[PDB]
């Protein structure tokens, strides 16, 4: 028993990982088979970025203008080319570790694992949730652009992240792998900000479940609630409102743990209105969201990769 | 900026993982050069666990009454020798994906990153922490001893824990990679619990300088202290006394806030005494101590501070 906030291995990815060197600009790209994806942004400089011409600033490199180094080897680019706010780098040797891949756009609520690098370098791994509001909440420094985002899907890497930069009130924006970001924002120093987040409920009921079927049930309450009248407490306290889909994909931990889903609706409930009155549940001092009722299932049942 | 619990890339200890098999027992072990490490209790049936004489039932064992598959290979055994808890198993060929390592024992307080296995195959990477008690807290389920913590130091594994098995409360009980326990728990079917633990008050320091850094500051207090007052406000409140390698630990921290560490004791005390009001840091509405120094430092110094 036991449940932890808990990233996939990461070992396909870490065989990916390479240094991308522009001009001054160090950062991260993702070397599969003789391409390496980074930001575009690493061919700007501090004054482009105001309004940059990305096209004809990429007209004036040249591929030699471009450094790429797997460890200590380095990879002669042959080719350079754009998608949307990605750079492309054709090089002259196909990376013999690619694992099986694909290019994935994820929704909000859904969960994967960031693996932080710096200098092509892997640094550290953990979970992320993409938020309500198309940010994520990671951890991340100066030079760790290039960073990517990925889930296992039983044999196949699915990337679905690659960071781009931390908005001033400390969330972090990005793109999918083909270039588009998450929500508004562009690669461009402007006016832009993330609107309000919110809390995604139907994760926070996962988290609960995960709690119950390891031993951890001091919130379980006698009290029954309707769906409408969960969902305006809910929304009083900056929880996203529960759907009938929500319901219907709790269906296989409700079955588990014999817990009806509005019955959770009610513990969860007098949560918000009353506190964890100094309790922990599975370790943590807060009603953590970043859990996907498939992440519990995968995490209660020991799958392997 | 943001804080979150990161554990080390897994790929070094990915490639270092097998599956032993020994009767009807099935468990992980962690393949080194020619040698395989596992828990020594894979070699015990049921009834042997009440009061296992495990030099007698090694002796019984031969090196074909182990099945050690990597991948889809079988590695030969060709000997066998067991140190304290751990079981030894010289195979007739020497791992490839071998990363430079070493063996490690980590004190309470220290974090490592756990690589959940089954079958010989990865789940997850997660973050523990060893508490004062000798148990940590992890996600381990039928299946998963000879799963292993690690640190990873530039290109250098340091392996700190092996998993052996859990206990009442549901925290978990292991060895380091030497076959010693860490705590007083014992590989045999016995009344065992895990003491009353305390709070590592060096990592609560540290995690509060992240919430600093992170922008969460509402507890800083003008007051300061000394070493010895508050390490009596320490005892009373069943954390871990303070010492001055600590202080000197958490000097990178001190320098990228401007708070001087005596400074941030002196605020943590307030909230020993007074309480959160509850306030939330960094999310939590109660301490956190799973967070070295160290830890900290990874993720918000970067090249300014050392
Ligand atoms: O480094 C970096 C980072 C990330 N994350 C977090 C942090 Br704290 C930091 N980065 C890099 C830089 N960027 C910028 C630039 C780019 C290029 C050139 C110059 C500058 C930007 C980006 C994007 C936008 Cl939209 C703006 C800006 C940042 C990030
Ligand atoms: O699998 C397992 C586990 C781990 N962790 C968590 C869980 Br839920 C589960 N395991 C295996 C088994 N074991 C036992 C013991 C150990 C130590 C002490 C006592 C007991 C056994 C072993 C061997 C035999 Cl033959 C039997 C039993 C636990 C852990």
């Amino acid at each position: 028993s036991g449940f932890r906030k808990m990233a996939f291995p990461s070992g396909k990815v870490e065989g990916c990982m390479v240094q991308v060197t522009c001009g001054t600009t160090t950062l991260n790209g993702l070397w599969l088979d003789d391409v390496v994806y980074c930001p575009r942004h690493v061919i700007c400089t501090s004054e482009d970025m105001l309004n940059p011409n990305y096209e004809d600033l990429l007209i004036r490199k040249s591929n030699h203008n471009f450094l790429v180094q797997a460890g200590n080897v380095q990879l002669r680019v042959i080719g350079h080319s754009m998608q949307n706010c990605v750079l492309k780098l054709k090089v002259d040797t196909a990376n013999p570790k690619t694992p099986k891949y694909k290019f994935v756009r994820i929704q909000p609520g859904q969960t994967f694992s960031v693996l932080a690098c710096y200098n092509g370098s892997p640094s550290g791994v953990y979970q992320c949730a993409m938020r309500p509001n198309f940010t994520i909440k990671g951890s991340f420094l100066n030079g760790s652009c290039g960073s990517v985002g990925f889930n296992i899907d039983y044999d196949c890497v699915s990337f679905c992240y690659m960071h781009h930069m931390e908005l001033p009130t400390g969330v972090h924006a990005g793109t999918d792998l083909e270039g588009n970001f998450y929500g508004p924002f562009v690669d461009r120093q402007t006016a832009q900000a993330a609107g309000t987040d919110t809390t995604i409920t139907v994760n926070v009921l996962a988290w609960l479940y995960a709690a119950v079927i390891n031993g951890d049930r001091w919130f379980l309450n006698r009290f029954t609630t309707t769906l409408n009248d969960f969902n305006l407490v809910a929304m009083k306290y900056n929880y996203e409102p529960l759907t009938q889909d929500h319901v219907d994909i709790l269906g296989p931990l409700s079955a588990q743990t014999g817990i009806a889903v509005l019955d959770m609706c009610a513990s969860l409930k007098e949560l918000l209105q009353n506190g964890m009155n100094g309790r922990t549940i599975l370790g943590s001092a807060l009603l953590e969201d970043e859990f996907t009722p498939f992440d519990v299932v995968r995490q209660c049942s020991g799958v392997t990769f």
